[PDB]
């Protein structure tokens, strides 16, 4: 009830993407609706919309210019509240976001502030006659921007940005700010919202001699923020996209004061890493080195979703290590990330996919789906910014891949036209025809998951085979224990497992609940084909199946 988000499935998708329901080029709210049957068969419990509000869509909706507005392409706020309604019909959440950190530069706002030094909104915004303030802190789009300051004519000041310079950051030094964003959060969460997704959280405060990241003054905010929520509305969730070395990360949760999740960036990149090395270390060290966070807080963990693959909390090595072996090519690399697809990563391979996936729903956390990756839809890395991974959804072989009846050069985007990952090869009904296609196996997947909330709730324990190829561990939740084993390496492995604390009791697969022998005293030989993952349930005697 109020920890519901630690047993949820989050599909992340947007909604210019997802399905165009008048034929205009543009996916819209209605579009969404009318494809929840697909979106609750797959599964997911909890939806997570990327921006959908008054944009001119220069950052993907995340340079917002009116936060009480959808934009016009995606409907009316009547639209959203019988998509809302439809989707709590069906028990299913969902979670919105909340640009905290910036607007538009065309946000009525900014154009009052820039306009006279003596507006009410002068200050709503972070202005600076000289561009070394803040020496210290980084530019994020390195690629686009080079510098943090952008001066602005009209009003004889630079102003400050963390993101592209059409993107002011607000000012959390003034105390009408923090209001606004409160009537935003007021705003959504009044109209039944079950989650709000806390954009770009570490950026909220600058100070000088600082690197203007992870700031007391910003965490205080979200203390406060957290207060406010649940003071008004029960039960509802924040959720802080914080992308920071472990230790930062984890004090978004405060201490069960602050935000209720955050997403695992430090677990992310590391998965993709023990894959390729074949060999679990990059994941089980990260591990190790992630404080342990507060009881009713949640991680969400992840393998891709709207951005690049990000690189900026790794180090410097295995930056340039990623880089070798994930993106060969340079057009594959944006700012310190590689903006590609999860199938194109994996270089198609169903095995990897499915592994990564496994990894993903056993581990501790709530999993979010990358829309289209239950497919395996690919990329286009020559469409600029991070467009390649936001092509439309890949419905059916037809025109536009079913997405639209639009005339094809009107989509906002077009579909994956390569020889491997074409709409025409991948789409989903296609898969829905073979029982064996990667979206028949997401489906029994997560039904399968759906009924073992160990893996939302239980703690969890590392193994130690000598067999570094393997990862293996133990979840455990009130009367539940599962074992998971799987293997990183493309060849055939064999491990053997320390498994005496669990002696006498009876590994049970959950794919088609067959035994395995009984755990005895000796080591337990597990047996590997390419990367196969196995995950069983500890079993007694008098729960044996059959
Ligand atoms: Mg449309
Ligand atoms: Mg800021
Ligand atoms: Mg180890
Ligand atoms: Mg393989």
């Amino acid at each position: 009830d109020p920890t519901w988000y630690k047993d949820a499935i989050i599909y992340e998708v947007g909604v210019r993407c997802f399905f165009d329901s008048n034929n205009d080029g543009s996916g819209d709210i209605p579009g969404l609706t009318a494809k929840l049957d697909y979106i609750e068969s797959l599964g997911v419990t909890a939806i997570w919309l990327l921006p959908f509000y008054a944009s001119p869509l220069k950052d993907g909706g995340y340079d917002i210019s009116d936060y009480r507005s959808l934009h016009p392409d995606f409907g009316t706020i009547e639209d959203f509240k019988v998509f809302l309604d439809e989707a709590h019909r069906r028990g299913i959440r969902v979670i919105t976001e909340l640009v905290l950190n910036h607007t538009s530069d065309q946000h009525q706002w900014f154009r009052e502030a820039r306009s006279n030094p003596n507006s009410p909104y002068r200050d709503y915004y972070v202005w600076s006659d000289t561009d070394d303030k803040y020496k210290d802190a980084r530019i994020i789009f390195i690629d686009t921007e080079r510098s943090n300051w952008t001066w602005d004519q009209e009003a004889g000041k630079y102003y400050w940005h963390r993101f592209f310079s059409h993107q002011p950051d607000l000012n959390y030094d003034n105390p009408k700010v923090q209001q606004e964003i409160l009537d935003i959060v007021g705003y959504w969460l009044d109209m039944g919202v079950d989650g709000l997704r806390l954009d770009a959280v570490p950026y909220l405060y600058e100070r000088e001699g600082t690197n203007c990241e992870n700031l007391p003054e910003t965490h205080e905010f979200l203390k406060k923020l957290r207060k406010f929520v649940d003071d008004n509305w029960p039960n509802r969730m924040l959720l802080a996209e914080a992308n920071q070395w472990p230790e930062d990360v984890v004090a978004y949760f405060g201490n069960g004061d602050e935000c209720h999740m955050a997403y695992h960036f430090p677990i992310m990149p590391r998965m993709y890493m023990a894959l390729r090395r074949e060999d679990r270390h990059p994941i089980t060290e990260i591990l190790r080195r992630t404080p342990p966070i507060p009881e009713t807080c949640q991680w969400a963990l992840f393998l891709r979703n709207h951005d690049e693959l990000t690189l900026e909390m790794v180090t410097d090595e295995e930056r340039d290590y990623m880089y070798h072996e994930y993106a060969k090519d340079p057009r594959m690399r944006l700012n310190l990330g590689i903006r590609r697809r999860l199938a194109p990563l994996l270089d198609n391979s169903e095995r990897r996919i499915q592994l990564m996936h496994l990894l993903l729903f056993t581990l501790p956390g709530t999993p979010i789906i990358y829309y289209g990756d239950e497919i395996g839809m690919g990329d286009n890395v020559y469409l600029g910014d991070r467009d390649g991974v936001r092509t439309p959804m890949q419905w059916s072989g037809d025109r536009n891949a079913g997405f639209s009846r639009a005339n094809p050069q009107a989509l906002y985007l077009p579909p994956i036209r390569d020889p491997v990952f074409t709409y025409e090869a991948v789409n989903v009904e296609a898969q829905e025809q073979v029982p064996t296609s990667l979206l028949n196996w997401m489906k029994r997947t997560i039904q399968i998951r759906k009924k073992y909330p160990v893996f939302g709730r239980g703690s969890i324990r590392f193994l130690q085979p000598s067999n570094r190829a393997v990862l293996a561990y133990i979840r455990q939740y009130q009367d539940t224990t599962i074992l998971c084993a799987c293997n990183l390496s493309r060849f055939c492995q064999a491990a053997e497992l320390d498994l005496s604390d669990f002696k006498g009791l009876y590994p049970v697969e959950l794919y088609g609940k067959t035994v395995f022998p009984q755990i005895g005293e000796l080591p337990y030989l597990l047996t590997f084909g390419p990367h196969v993952f196995y995950w069983f349930e500890l079993k007694p005697q008098e729960q044996l199946p059959h």
